[PDB]
């Protein structure tokens, strides 16, 4: 007997869809939906999706509360579909995927992953859950995850990371790196060597490398001359240039995150979703420097040194490819004389 | 397992509420409840209610489906809220009541209508359930018909209509005269003697008597020669004055019916409810008279006859009070030389 | 003391705006305006409009309930804003302008229209307001209307129908025939001769002529005999061709009209609003002979026949200017052999 | 003349309604008020709540504006309704109670709370309010606050703090504890002896016992020691355990506040309601421990000890009934050879 | 080809209107603008103005991106149009004007500003673009910015700050002073002589005199021996009075920052749109001390004092004007024995 006012009792009792019986009176009204505690109106869901407000409740409700791929990495890897359970993309206040598989009956387009409607889509499957490593066997179409080796399989090692509950965090009381599989018309893929993005935020900025430490730490000038990157822009690319109408360079989290620090800033993320190279309208508070399209990255510093420093130098400008998050990310190279002049993703 | 979805089930298989169990997929958009069928969304309810979408949608699904009182009749005796039932108001398209008593989570004040909270309210029984007619003599306010009689209760005998899904009838395979019964702290009361409205509507207006035949038929002069009503005002107050810019008269629905077959009008009901007297915006397309509020009443026309033939008409004005639909209605008298100029309510 | 409530109260106790003291409870929900009657919400109003449900509210309850020119007229003469009233469209179920003067504290650009905010508007000033035709004389930019001669103007006069609650008549109780002025940049211009459309619907049509009569009751071919109509096409344009899956011709309303007497059709309106011409989606449900877009207007069917048959006949193709409405209208005309083959708006 | 445009002038210009004559000029829109200035629209109110933007609208203008008992007291003494004021509540951004006595035409079910529509609810009464002391001498059911003695009645001494203006206070410049008294069908009733929660939050938590400021300083074993609290266990209770997936306790404030400051973790709020025990989904970031109904409650930390210590321990487990502001909170208690497992509320 | 899809197409690629071709999917629900990427919807704008969905994204995509005056500003000076751009107000997420020109077909009212519709309006001009000194010397009613020198025109100096992007900022990579004009019928207007408002926030204010710098870290005592307040009443107008209920004085902005970083509070702003005066509900957390109407005004510590210390004080009462922000702000001025009681401005 599933319906609104069993899923609301879930919700009320277990904090989120956990099978139970029970119902509690429920009203709708303004994309919101409220139950009633005691005589009076509480508010439960705020609709932010283009679904129904009742449906959105549901798959919400019933969204995946262990840690699972942030939704990049599942977009970057071509996942259409999540079997028996729903991605909720915490970024968008909104499921990750617009269709379920044995979920919810508005959004089912099966009940099983091995229904031949899913057969040209990209299933996600979660080795963690009895029977998903035989379902991703079986499927023509998908991406898989483990926390451990499967049988003939070679894996590929994914992210340290991965959002629980919205918090993108590296497990300790619970395991976030999984192995990483793939499936395109029945045949098992190879999939890419890539760097990872850090997921890491402008406020809350953690280092993880004694070079970010170092970068965090030292004035520009020192850091540049201890790690021998003269040459290769970084006070414009990284620390960025404020002296001019138009804000040059800032394209590493760690360098936003340096200059938020001294001194605060507004950053527009118009685009607001999961993705692995971020575009912010920039506006600095302290010198009025801004720029309408800021690419932003959250590399690892030591993994953006070893790709700047991997690169030909002699052209003036040119497309520098970069597996990033397991997709293709294009850079743009621009140099003279053999230094660099700047050095940029493109979303 | 009360629900949405097992609402909207009984809604598809049952065309209402019937207590059957199951479930089907719902979409709630706005103000507007939809089920999927064959992959594709379907319309089953558009709120047009001050209550929350869902929380109508079981109201209205829960509606009773036998002959009731017409809202008009619950209104003028009291009635606050229903005992486990739902009166559903299609005048506006909402609930006649905006609580409940044992029908729905989110509406119920009471599961039963012994609980205290019921008593300063007067509650509507109907003797066709069991155990109504006790429930009313345990509560303190209240309404109650029977289509029979109670042992004890003085019944009054109520409107020979009802109102079946929407549908106001006089019923030939269905009841639809009731008793009536009121009690007010814990006191039966004594219902006043009455007429009754007779519900009908302009366009497909059915006259129910001889006289009211003759006045479909006959032209204005031979009408009132024959029912010797000289003097009465009935070119006012019944036929309608069309011949200055503001509308005179017009004050009975059988006279709005004639004029209508004759000549179309627009009529505006600017107050959309039921109502034992009406008011309308009337403008006549063929002269251009209007009037922004045009009282009107549907009395049989021998009933109205039998009201101003029994007055006094030697003051120049005057409140005449007329028990109708067991409220009392204020009718203006105005006279002039031992005649009537107009009467309205 | 102006307020949602009050306007509220007015409404219901007078049907509109009346300026009367007094409150009644609101709720607005939505797009819709309720009022609590006994107990219960009932809606007042439901907001078509583009504006603020409660500012949409108050707009049309202080519509203007004398005759007034219908919309196109005012369109066409360039009108912006009114002058201390509300024109209600009820094509649009909507204000026919924006902003108002001396109406509503939300929509008022000016209390009066003296303001020099309203000099480059052409504001409609309405003779039968004691003031108004001063403040035509003081505006820059206006059209005036009265009932009789204003001193040193030269009149135009209008058509002989109006709008009285969104009806339009030829008023016999009231006056629909009005004198219209025009002003352009302090200037008093001469308007144009002109013929008028008749404002007909498809459903409820009546003829105004001999030759309206004979056309709807004779056939074809002894109509175009009587009235010499050889050679014009009229099969075409008027009657219309439904022989072929695009329907030929058809831009007559009174041809519509007779059609649609011996065999109903779907007429999508498409852009609902009050105009000159129309331009229907019309679908023959006998035939399945279809149209995207069919021009209609409204022509008294003798104006019509003047019109065509005061046409040179010996070119191909012509663009043809017609005054109806005040407004210049394009009308297409193909000719082959000295005969017409069609002519449209 | 009460009306829309009255209600607004009177927010406008006296920033709440007052009573004063005068209108300005209101839009209604999208569950927003609008009034204008200077020729454009600015915000006014928006409507969260069940009611007709208009209603919220006016009865917020109404709401009561000196300190007031909260919303949790009000609800745990049964009250349904307010004579002649609008309890506004805060944390639901809505009226308190759904209909009102002499306030608001659409909501009024009375003028005055001595109309007999009135006689089988719980009305509060404001003794500050001129006549209101008399009015529940008068009331069948009822619940009275004063700010002294009341000639014959025995007070209950409430809470030290009251909610002004949605702000929860321990007043100094105004008087936030209140006698409170009880009647009910027409009997005045002895309240229970309580305990109250603090009403702290989680990120500006200030101690108000030398034991809280001990808990805060002093690290876990210290404390323990100090207040001799050995099998109590007040490690897993109060301070948490992050070294599971599932978090283990971490149910009073106090312990929340202090991981809070150390490392900090999300909390969704899933039944956004004033209340004695609240329930919280936790995800803790820096370990991914994470649980899905966490209880909390926010008692005096000296309380609640004095509470644990005198239980019986030698039952696995048992239901522990304690009265807290003023209602029947059911904790469980489990034990084990003579020591406590865990304790926890249950909302 | 202007369209909705072509707005979008220029937010998702350019971050605002920059008048590139083409065009992406679009959704529009929920007073919100969606556009498909990927497969799934993302958020581009939620309407918080008056105006209809579609159009309020295009005149947001479409605003001014360099620093402009603050609105306050073009408000005191009777703006009511802007000459072919968008002033965007930030503080009310709505556009400064109701009507355009050039920008929008919805909202036009003409296509350039010398159309005789214009005539009555008051135009702003921005000397940066090209032609538009001209256009003000041609229009009938207006006000005109510039960074120099217009030949035969006397300047006004305005405000060293601009508004870039809804950041209030002193620019060092751009300029944000700008000199002001102004004709009325057809006549250049001589501007008043004015005080301006410094336009900080309560959290992050900086001091930007000596004076201010004492003020913030003096003790109360010593700051008003020093500069020799006495009998201006300090302690009530500027530092305020939170001993009785109703809170006493606290009208400059400086006094508010001082005691929320020894103290937080509560402020409601109950009319949320740009003004030289404004006017907030506040409820001091630390005493309970409140007041509905508290007027509050940034002017620099040194302007206040100057405007205090020029006024008559042998009068119970008085109103005393000031130009600030070009306009003239009224303030109530209550004196006794020949010394200060208070002084406060009025909205
Ligand atoms: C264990 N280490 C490898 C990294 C620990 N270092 C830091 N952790 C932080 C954690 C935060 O939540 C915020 C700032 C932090 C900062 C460091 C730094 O080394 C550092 C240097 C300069 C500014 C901030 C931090
Ligand atoms: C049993 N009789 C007393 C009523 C039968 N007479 C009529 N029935 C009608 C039923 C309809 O559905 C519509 C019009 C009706 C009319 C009569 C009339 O006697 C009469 C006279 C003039 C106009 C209409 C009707
Ligand atoms: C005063 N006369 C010029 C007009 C009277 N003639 C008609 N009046 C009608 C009034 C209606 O409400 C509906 C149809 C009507 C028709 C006529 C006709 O002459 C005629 C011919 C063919 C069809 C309908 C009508
Ligand atoms: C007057 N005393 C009884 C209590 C004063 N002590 C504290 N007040 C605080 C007020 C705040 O707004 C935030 C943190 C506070 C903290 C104390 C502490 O003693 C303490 C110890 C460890 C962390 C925070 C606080
Ligand atoms: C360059 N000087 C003229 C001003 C620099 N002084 C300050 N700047 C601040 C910038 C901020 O973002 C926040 C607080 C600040 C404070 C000062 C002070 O002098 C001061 C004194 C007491 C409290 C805060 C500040």
């Amino acid at each position: 007997h599933m319906s609104l006012e069993n899923v609301a009792f879930n919700v009320v009792n277990k904090g989120h869809f956990d099978g139970q019986q029970g119902e509690v009176p429920v009203s709708i009204i303004n994309n919101t939906v409220y139950t009633k505690v005691d005589g009076v109106d509480v508010e439960l869901f705020e609709n932010k999706t283009t679904l129904p407000v009742n449906v959105a409740f549901e798959l919400w409700a019933k969204r995946n509360i262990k840690p699972v791929p942030e939704v990049k990495i599942l977009n970057n890897l071509g996942v259409d579909i999540a079997a028996n359970t729903v991605i909720w993309d915490y970024k968008r206040d909104a499921p990750a995927h617009i269709s379920t598989i044995g979920v919810c009956s508005m959004t089912d387009i099966a009940k099983k992953p091995t229904e031949t409607i899913c057969a040209p889509l990209t299933v996600f499957f979660d080795g963690r859950v009895d029977g998903q490593v035989d379902l991703f066997r079986n499927a023509r179409n998908g991406v898989l995850i483990t926390e451990g080796s499967v049988k003939g399989l070679q894996p590929s090692v994914g992210p340290k990371q991965a959002s629980l509950n919205g918090v993108t965090l590296i497990g300790e009381a619970v395991k976030t790196q999984f192995n990483y599989y793939k499936k395109v018309d029945g045949v098992v893929q190879q999939l890419p060597e890539t760097y990872f993005t850090q997921s890491r935020n402008l406020q809350e900025f953690k280092p993880r490398s004694q070079m970010e430490i170092d970068f965090l730490e030292l004035a520009m000038d020192e850091f540049i001359e201890r790690y021998k990157l003269e040459g290769y822009a970084f006070e414009h690319i990284v620390y960025g240039d404020f002296s001019h109408s138009q804000l040059g360079g800032l394209h590493l989290l760690i360098g936003l995150a340096k200059r938020f620090k001294e001194s605060p800033f507004e950053l527009e993320d118009f685009i607001p979703m999961d993705s692995t190279v971020k575009n912010y309208f920039i506006t600095d508070a302290q010198t009025g420097s801004s720029k309408c399209v800021c690419s932003v990255i959250d590399l690892l510093l030591d993994d953006f040194v070893e790709i700047i420093k991997s690169q030909d130098l002699s052209v003036v400008s040119k497309v520098v490819k970069v597996t990033i998050d397991y997709t293709e990310i294009s850079f743009m190279l621009w140099c003279k004389d053999g230094h660099v002049e700047t050095f940029y993703p493109k979303l």
